[PDB]
Parts: structure tokens; C-alpha cells; sequence
């Protein structure tokens, strides 16, 4: 009934080819909530926890492909970064935490898997809790089945973006969108205004009418051959990290900027990233095409590539002991 | 082991005299989560709620006092309206929730209880669903002891303030302040601005550095009988429009308004109010005292008023069927 492979019609794109153990109430997914591992029927929170009551949470996922875990380090480092971000003490350490999320998977034998790790201010204390010492920490995660935020013909063909009129970014003076979060009001409304005008993919600004991010995914730029990513009001993501770093080694210089509506219009190429999918091209821009809005050629290089680094040995990789 | 009464110092203020049935195990403390009533242990939602995920997810917050549930219609009311707003059709009725709050109170037996309503877009989809019949909003209650966000000796004394100046109120163009919701992001860095600074209330400005709300509660100024709370960053209070009624019933003029920083300082008078904890005074605003720092007459009056119209018997109340 779980579904845990698919054939992608993308040769740089390929699944584990393996079944899952049928006698593993685990296998196919699951999630580790208060010191147990427990089926995805059975992934329940407190109520009371602040990390619903109040949103008093963060957290990263990282993806694990043929078997192993990609940047598990970066992902883990940002996580704790964030909540130091907002003291938040996290109950465990960053070994520990790999260690618990590697096993995770391990127990739902996915080679293709989403991993979400979250730590909340737990649900013994509330925001008006004057001593600190009381607030009681959780960290919850789950792994299930890798989710593609965008389909594989899209990622091949592209996708028609929109740039959100009706939202605009969280500013960082209310919450600091470079903190992973789970305060999706405006990121939503965003999504909502691309069905009312019959997009795909929403586009935020900031409150400086720059580019932002969009609904859980970086944006990125790219004209006569230097690749740009707005560096304020996004997250600073670890797949526009690696894209960058794949631009840079394929001989683009390749920065962190501000990038003006009229530039984003102007693109000879504009992308999308974003662990729960990978990299993907954007061909149009409220119905204007990007270039000729078809992908463009360093785009489909970076995508392959950064497919490459899925599954080549190096530093990246972690790999999962099933 | 429950606290669900207090000897609170005031005389207008007064715990129902009763005991829990020690033999009723929801007594005290419960929850309705999926069509269950349950005892606080028991409480949980699912992890892959998207009231979790992505704080998609309003709510409302009522309270019960001597048995009387408080403006339960208006709440109801609100709770609808906001959801509409959202685009997150509840799966049940006004009246069927009212139903169902109500029974969740009388199990419980709490006669001065706080109520939580909180309806998410559910667990069975995700923001990126192109087919948004395919959500299933999910309604989740949980009753438990009146909670107080002020101490009952600062009713009595006042409160102090302070301006936060590390955040703003979170702009309506990003996610709507006068929409109840769990995100919390702004609010929680005004609080940990006030342990910081070693005040005990947070007062957020908005983007304009006009005058918001606080962290959980309305604020509300009076200057020469004239009694003013910020319209736009603020949730629409059913305290605060309590307040005003009250106001206006002692020949006051009551109204909506923006508020300078240098009229809140320079107010004659200064309270707070929400849901839990009532009305109370702020006799200073970072550490300069609202007149002569004291609870001004106009403030004891509308205090004094709102627990009257707690007990005495109006179209205001609901009685709890025990
Ligand atoms: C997850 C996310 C990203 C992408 O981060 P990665 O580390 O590439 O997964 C970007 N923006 C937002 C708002 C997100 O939630
Ligand atoms: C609950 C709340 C209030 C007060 O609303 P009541 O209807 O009086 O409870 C004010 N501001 C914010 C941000 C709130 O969450």
C-alpha cells in the first residue's frame, strides 16, 4: 500500500531497487517521539506542546538517497544554529541526534526517504514561564517516503512561477526567516493567490520589494553566466548552498544578492531548490517567459550534476546502516 | 494534584466551593481529539498535522467561571469567522462545536476552566495538495483550570511594562494579527526581550511604530475619561470589547484608534486584558509610571465591572450542564 519507488523518466534520477520486509511493522515509515519508535499511525504529539500552542519550534529535514543521508552534518548543524536561534536548549547532542535519525531510517528500510527532525520548547512549561530551568525540550522526528514538491516532467520542463502581490515575507523584525519554521501564514497565503490566479509555484518579496523565497523552496537568478540567490529573506538552504557550489565548479561566480523584480524578469534562467525535491527550472514569470521558457543550459547542468552528488563518494554522504 | 482553586485576595473574584470526583478520571483536565474525550495524558494530534507543520490552524479561547461558560457565541462566532479567513471550511457546525466544548467541560467538572478550540487544515494533505477537496480540517478542545497571565496581587497593584524595541508585530500584509493563530515568533522574542531587560509585560509596536497588542492580550489607554485600544496590529478582543461595552456603560467614550508611543506614555491610564487572566492595570511603561503609578479609577471600575458580569446572570453566559 506504501508507495516508495517510482520510475522517474530521468536517467540521472533512479530509485533503490528493493522491497520492503513485510514482517517490519515499521518498514515504509515511521517516527521517534519521546524515546520510542512508533508507526506513522501512532506519530502523535502532546497538545500542549509550545511547538503547536505557539509555533515555539524549529527544525530541518534532510533526505537520505540509495542509502545515504545527504549534508546530514550541515542539516544538523543548521538545527542547532536555529535553536540557539530562539534558546532553545535541544535535550540531545548533534551526534546523538544523527545517530537516533540514522537508526530511524534504518527501521523503515527506505533507501529514498524525507526525514523531518524538530525540536519544540517542549509541553511541561508555557511562554510566561519566568524560570527558564522549567521549559522541558523535545525533539520529534519521522521518516517517510522521499516527496517531490515538484513532478519529474517539471523538473525536465520547467514550472510557471508567480510573484506573489497579496503577501509579502515575514521581516526578520517579527520572525527571522533564516531560523527554519513552522509559521507558514504568509508562505500559504502565498500558495492560496497562485490558485486564485492559476500559477504554480509562488515567489515571495520582501518588504523591500526584493526577492525573497518561496513556499518552502530558494530561488535562484542567473544572467550572463553569474548565478545569484537572495541572500536576506530566505533560508538559508543547504541545496542553494550546494548550487552554488556546483556553479562555482563549473566556472560561474556565484553569489548571495539582492535581486530586483525587474532582474527576476530579466533572467536568462531562474531555478528552484529545496531538499524535498532536489532543483528544478522556473520557464515563466506571471506568464512571461524567462528567456525563450524553455530550461536553460546551466540550469540542466546544475540539476545533473547536483543528482551526481546524491550518489558520488565524498563528504556529503552518510551512509545508513540498514 | 490538580490546582483548580485559589483564595485570590480580591473580593470580586471568587472560586466556585466544590471538589473533583476523585473517582472521575477526565476530572480536572481534558481534551476532545478526534472524537474522543480524553484525559490530559492521553492528549496528542498527529505529528503530520499541518496545525503543526505549518501553524496552518486558528483557534480561540473561551473561559468558564462559577459554571458559566463566557460569551461563548461571540467566540464561536470569531473562531468561524477566522477560519473562513484562512480558507479552512471546519468540519463541524457552530453549534455542534458549542455542543461538544460544553460537554467537554462538564466531564472535566471544572467550574473556572479555561477553554482551548484550536481547528487545523488537518493531517491528511499537505500545502502543495492542487486538490484542496482532499483536505480534512480537524477540530481539537482541550479544558483545563482557569490559567491567569497576571497574578492576582498585580491586579491588585498593576503590572509594568515595557515597549519592546527587538521586534514588531508581525504586518497584516505577512499574517493577519486580527486572525487568532499559534504563531507565536514575535510575541515570544517580545517576551524574552522583557526577562532581558528585567520588566514584567511585553506592548509590541507595528511596522509604523504605532501601538499593537501585547503577548497574548489586548492593551487599552485612557487620557481625560477618553477610553482608546489600537484597531489595526491587535486581535480583536472579546475582553477588549468587553472592556469597551463597560466603558461606554459608564459614560465613556470607547473607541478604536491609533495610538502613539507618546501617548501611551503620556495616558492617564494603561490595562491590559485577555481571556486568561481578565483585566489588569499597567501603572508603569518602561520603568516611567503611568501617572502617579498607581490603578487609576477608571481601570478599578471596568475591573470590577467585568467579574460582575462573570456572575451575574445575562445573555453573556452559558451554563455548563455538570
Ligand atoms: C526547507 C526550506 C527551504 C530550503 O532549504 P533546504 O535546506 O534546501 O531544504 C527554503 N525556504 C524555506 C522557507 C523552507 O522551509
Ligand atoms: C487571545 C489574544 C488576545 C485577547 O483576545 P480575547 O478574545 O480577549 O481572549 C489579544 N491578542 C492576542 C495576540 C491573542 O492571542
Amino acid at each position: 500500500e506504501i508507495v516508495y519507488t517510482h520510475d522517474t523518466g530521468l536517467d540521472y534520477i533512479t530509485y533503490s531497487d528493493y522491497e520492503l520486509d513485510p514482517a517490519n511493522p515499521l518498514a515504509g515509515g515511521a517516527a521517534w517521539i519521546e524515546g520510542a519508535f512508533v508507526p506513522p499511525s501512532e506519530a502523535r504529539i502532546s497538545i500542549f506542546d509550545q511547538g503547536y500552542l505557539h509555533s515555539d519550534v524549529t527544525y530541518t529535514v534532510f533526505h537520505v538517497w540509495n542509502g545515504n543521508a545527504f549534508r546530514l552534518d550541515d542539516h544538523i548543524e543548521r538545527l542547532f544554529s536555529n535553536a540557539e536561534s530562539m534558546r532553545i536548549i535541544p535535550p540531545l547532542t548533534q551526534d546523538e541526534v544523527k545517530e537516533i535519525a540514522l537508526e530511524l531510517v534504518a527501521k523503515t528500510e527506505l533507501r529514498e526517504a524525507f526525514v523531518s527532525v524538530s525540536i519544540t520548547r517542549g509541553y511541561s512549561s508555557t511562554p510566561f514561564e519566568r524560570d527558564i530551568t522549567k521549559h522541558r525540550p523535545q525533539v520529534y522526528m519521522y521518516a517517510v517516503p522521499y516527496q517531490w514538491i515538484v513532478p519529474f516532467d517539471r523538473i525536465r520542463d520547467g514550472v510557471h512561477a508567480m510573484v506573489a502581490q497579496s503577501v509579502r515575507r515575514t521581516p526578520r523584525s517579527s520572525i527571522d526567516p533564516q531560523v527554519k519554521n513552522f509559521q507558514w501564514g504568509d508562505l500559504i497565503r502565498a500558495v492560496q493567490e497562485t490558485h486564485d490566479r492559476g500559477f504554480e509555484a509562488p515567489l515571495l518579496l520582501d518588504g523591500d520589494g526584493l526577492l525573497a523565497e518561496g513556499s518552502g523552496f530558494n530561488v535562484v537568478v542567473i544572467k550572463d553566466g553569474v548565478v545569484r540567490s537572495p541572500g536576506r529573506a530566505a533560508l538559508p538552504g543547504i541545496t542553494r548552498k550546494t548550487v552554488l557550489e556546483i556553479a562555482e565548479s563549473l566556472g560561474h561566480e556565484a553569489i548571495l544578492a539582492d535581486i530586483t523584480l525587474a532582474e527576476l524578469l530579466d533572467a536568462d534562467e531562474v531555478l528552484g531548490c529545496t531538499t524535498a525535491g532536489g532543483v528544478w527550472p522556473f520557464v515563466s514569470v506571471d506568464g512571461n517567459p524567462i528567456s525563450d521558457g524553455v530550461p536553460g543550459p546551466i540550469t540542466q547542468s546544475i540539476i545533473r550534476r547536483y543528482w551526481e552528488l546524491n550518489v558520488e563518494s565524498s563528504s556529503l554522504l552518510t551512509p545508513v546502516q540498514y
